[PDB]
């Protein structure tokens, strides 16, 4: 679990969407696994606008944060779910690292501010949907 608060915008995984995410839609992408919602109160998170490729992610399983390298964002294999049938996720960038399940929504963040937040995981791979191109974030 977790999620990005910036301004009056909410940012989850979109298979962690609750009800209220739902009624409060702004704009979702199945292609990404990313939701955003409308919250009442203001948001503080700083959004990364770069193309660092290292960073640092938060672990739930292992409450701990890890220092990463991470490829550019792009089209990858994921596998079937309770949410999704397998397919390319795009917006996707890959580490060695540990995830699993549960381990969804951990932020990654570089010196700039939040880069994105894991998405997939497996294999000593772990996956992060990019968020560094929704510029109306901010705005
Ligand atoms: N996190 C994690 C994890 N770590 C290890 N094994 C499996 C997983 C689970 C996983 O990768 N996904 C299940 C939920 C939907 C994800 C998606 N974006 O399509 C895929
Ligand atoms: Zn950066």
């Amino acid at each position: 679990s977790g999620a990005i608060y910036v301004g009056n915008y909410r940012v989850v995984n979109r298979h962690l969407a609750t009800h209220n995410d739902w009624a409060n839609l702004v704009w979702e992408d199945s292609s990404r696994d990313l939701l955003v919602s409308s919250t009442t109160a203001q948001g503080c998170d700083t959004i990364a606008r770069c193309d660092c490729q290292t960073g640092v992610y938060y672990c739930s399983s292992r409450r701990k944060h890890y220092p990463v390298s991470f490829s550019k964002p792009s089209l990858i294999f994921v596998e079937a779910s309770e949410y999704y049938p397998a397919r390319y996720q795009s917006h996707l960038m890959l580490a060695v690292g540990h995830s699993e399940p549960g381990d969804c929504g951990g932020i990654l963040r570089c010196q700039h501010g939040v880069v994105g937040i894991v998405s997939t995981g497996g294999n000593g791979l772990v996956g992060f949907a990019d968020v560094r191109d929704l510029l109306w974030l901010d705005e």
